DNA sequence: CGGCAT
DNA sequence: CGTA
DNA sequence: GCCG
C-alpha cells in the first residue's frame, strides 16, 4: 504494497477508519512502553498503529504489511497473532496485569504522570481510595483531579461544547471587545466526544490580547463557573462547573491565548492530533531544517520567523499537501 | 549509534 | 514534575 | 521499536 509515507503528517487519517482492533492492540503496547519509561518504544508502537488507520482497507493477511513504515519484527508479530488467533498473548498479558491497570488508573488522573504514578505504585498504592488516604502526597492539581475524577471520566459531548463555548465567549467579550473564541482540539477534528474542550482566544489587533487570560478567568470565576484553575500566562488548564438541568458536572476546559500573528500556529498545534503534531514538528526539523511550535516556524540559519495567515500557509511552506482537521486523526 | 516535538 |  |  500500500501507498504509505513514513511521517503521519504526509497522509490523511480520517476519523472513521479500518483496523481499529489491530491499532488498539498496538496502542496498548505503546501505553505500556510509556509506563516502563521507554518513550522510543511508545513512539514506534504509536506510529505503527497510526499507519493502520491510514490504510485504504482492512488488513486480513500478513502480506498487506509488507513495506509499511514502522512495522518491524515486533509490530508484525502482534498483527500476525491477531490475524491467526484473534488475540495476542503479549497484549493480553499486559492488559490484564496489575501494573498496567494501576498505572492506567493513576495516570488518567489530572495532575499525575508516569513518574508520579510509578512512584506511588512502587510504594504499594493501588486505588484512588489509597491516594485519598495520603493527601500529603498530593499537589493541588492532583487534589482537583481526584476530587472531580468521576465527572472527568464522563465523555464530554457536543451539547457540552456548545454550552461551554457560549459562556467562554461571554466572558471573553466582557474582558476584551472584539476578541474571538475558536474551538480547537479533538472536536475541531470531528470527534464526537472528548476528554475536555480546548479553546483558542485571540484579537484581530496585535497586542490587544496582552493580559487577557487573567481577566477572562476572573469573569468566569465571578459567574461561579470555575472549580479549579492553576493560580501573566497564556494557557489555562481549568475545571468548569457546567450547569446541567437541576444540577451541574465538572468538565476540563483548556484556554490558550495567542496574538493574531501566531494564531495559525496555535490553531495548528492545538487542533492535533498529538501524534500528528509530533510528526509534523519532526518533519519540519529533519526534512526542512525549521523549528515548529504553537508560536511560530523558525529558520535558525536566517534567524527569522515565517509569517503565516492560515494553516494552509504553514503546510505549503513545509512542502506538505494540506490536510483539513478531520484528516489529522493520526 | 542515538533520536524520538516543543 | 505537571500540562497542551 | 524502528530507522536516519
Ligand atoms: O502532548 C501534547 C498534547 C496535546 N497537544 C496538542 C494536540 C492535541 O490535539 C491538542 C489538545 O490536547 P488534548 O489533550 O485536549 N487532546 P484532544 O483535544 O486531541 O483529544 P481529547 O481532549 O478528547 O483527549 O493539543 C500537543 O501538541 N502535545
Ligand atoms: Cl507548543
Ligand atoms: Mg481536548
Ligand atoms: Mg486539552
Ligand atoms: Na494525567
Amino acid at each position: 504494497p500500500a501507498w504509505m509515507p513514513a511521517y503521519a503528517c504526509q497522509r490523511p487519517t480520517p476519523l472513521t477508519h479500518h483496523n481499529t482492533g489491530l491499532s488498539e492492540a498496538l496502542e496498548i503496547l505503546a501505553e505500556a512502553a510509556g509506563f516502563e519509561g521507554s518513550e522510543g518504544r511508545l513512539l514506534t508502537f504509536c506510529r505503527a498503529a497510526s499507519v493502520l488507520k491510514a490504510l485504504p482497507s482492512p488488513v486480513t493477511t500478513l502480506s498487506q504489511l509488507q513495506g509499511l513504515p514502522h512495522f518491524g519484527e515486533h509490530s508484525s508479530r502482534v498483527v500476525q497473532e491477531l490475524l491467526e488467533h484473534g488475540v495476542c498473548e503479549e497484549v493480553e498479558r499486559v492488559r490484564r496485569s496489575e501494573r498496567y491497570q494501576t498505572m492506567k488508573l493513576f495516570t488518567q488522573i489530572f495532575g499525575v504522570g508516569v513518574k508520579t504514578a510509578d512512584r506511588w505504585y512502587r510504594e504499594g498504592l493501588r486505588t484512588l481510595d489509597d491516594l485519598r488516604e495520603q493527601p500529603q502526597k498530593l499537589t493541588q492539581q492532583q487534589k482537583a483531579g481526584l476530587q472531580h475524577h468521576q465527572d472527568l471520566s464522563t465523555p464530554v459531548l457536543r451539547s457540552d461544547v456548545d454550552a461551554l463555548q457560549q459562556v467562554v465567549e461571554e466572558a471573553v467579550g466582557q474582558a476584551l471587545p472584539g476578541a474571538t473564541v475558536t474551538l480547537t482540539g479533538g472536536f475541531r477534528r470531528g470527534k464526537l466526544q472528548g476528554h475536555d474542550v480546548d479553546f483558542l482566544i485571540t484579537h484581530p489587533k496585535e497586542g490587544q490580547e496582552a493580559g487577557l487570560l487573567p481577566r477572562v478567568m476572573c469573569r468566569l470565576q465571578d459567574q461561579g463557573l470555575i472549580l479549579y484553575h492553576q493560580h501573566a500566562f497564556e494557557r489555562s488548564f481549568c475545571i468548569f462547573r457546567l450547569p446541567q438541568p437541576g444540577s451541574w458536572k465538572a468538565v476540563r476546559v483548556d484556554l490558550v491565548v495567542a496574538p493574531v500573528s501566531q494564531f495559525p500556529f496555535a490553531l495548528l498545534g492545538w487542533t492535533g492530533s498529538k501524534l500528528f503534531q509530533r510528526e509534523l514538528r519532526r518533519f519540519s526539523r529533519k526534512e526542512k531544517g525549521l523549528w515548529l511550535n504553537s508560536h511560530g516556524l523558525f529558520d535558525p540559519e536566517q534567524k527569522t520567523f515565517f509569517q503565516a495567515a492560515s494553516e494552509e500557509d504553514i503546510f505549503r511552506h513545509l512542502g506538505l499537501e494540506y490536510l483539513p482537521p478531520e484528516q489529522r486523526n493520526a
